[PDB]
């Protein structure tokens, strides 16, 4: 299963990714994760990226496409993969089509997790993620068993620097602007599918699973 998740910041892409990866054992490729790792490690790309992320802006396309091209070629992606929050622009999506054509791993479905903007500030400011394994929690909607401790590795949870009210408002604007063109791109391709992301996380996952059920695992 060769999959893309798309959706606004806070829509639940990571939360569903965790469940898809657990159930199907495919690699999770998250450009935000990659950029945050590089930033933590202090690499030149991480430091460049940090500037955009801190503002809530997108990292430029070509560097982003580069890291994805490199990632997607690995042997662990032979039996499927899950792209989470890439592509984010039409240019990214056009480059991805070429990339997948070259290695013979074309997309099965793009899954649009649809959430209205007026619930996303509360989703993002109460988001808490594990420092070690990146497991996602929410202080209201999905708290850990023990406060501040990841249920999966027992790591400490933290608040992403970009999940602050001002940067959230920028991220929503910047990504909303990219959405209609990117949705139209894939709608024209024919394999865009929508999932209502304003349901309990389990019900959202049920809808995702039922869509994936036509694919080989
Ligand atoms: N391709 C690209 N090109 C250019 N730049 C790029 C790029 N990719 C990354 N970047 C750069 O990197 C930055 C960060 O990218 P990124 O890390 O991808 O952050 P984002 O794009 O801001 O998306 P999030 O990861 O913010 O949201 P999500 O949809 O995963 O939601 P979650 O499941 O966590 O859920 C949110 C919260 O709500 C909760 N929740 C989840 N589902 C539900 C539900 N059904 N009900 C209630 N609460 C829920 C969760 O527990 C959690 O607390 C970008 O801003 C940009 O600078
Ligand atoms: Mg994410
Ligand atoms: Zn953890």
């Amino acid at each position: 299963m060769n999959l893309v998740l798309m959706g606004l910041p806070g829509a639940g892409k990571g939360t569903q990714a965790e469940r898809i990866v657990e159930a199907y054992g495919i690699p999770h490729i998250s450009t935000g994760d990659m950029f945050r790792a590089a930033m933590k490690e202090g690499t030149p790309l991480g430091l460049q990226a940090k500037q955009y992320m801190d503002r809530g802006d997108l990292v430029p396309d070509e560097v982003t496409i580069g890291i994805v091209r490199e990632r997607l070629g690995k042997d662990d992606c032979e039996r499927g993969f899950l792209l989470d929050g890439f592509p984010r622009t039409v240019a990214q999506a056009e480059a991805l089509e070429e990339i997948l054509e070259e290695i013979g791993r074309p997309i099965d479905y793009v899954i649009h997790i649809e959430v209205r903007q007026d619930v996303l500030m509360e989703r993002l400011t109460g988001r808490r993620i594990c420092r070690n394994c990146g497991a996602t929690y929410h202080l209201i909607f999905h708290p850990p068993a023990k406060p501040g401790v990841c249920d999966k590795c027992g790591g400490e949870l933290y608040q992403r620097a970009d999940d602050n009210e001002e940067t959230v408002a920028k991220r929503l604007e910047v990504n909303m602007k990219q959405m209609k063109p990117l949705l139209d791109f894939y709608e024209q391709k024919g394999y865009l599918r929508n999932v209502n992301g304003q349901q309990d996380m389990q019900d959202v996952f049920a809808d995702v699973r039922e869509l994936l059920g036509g694919l080989k695992r």
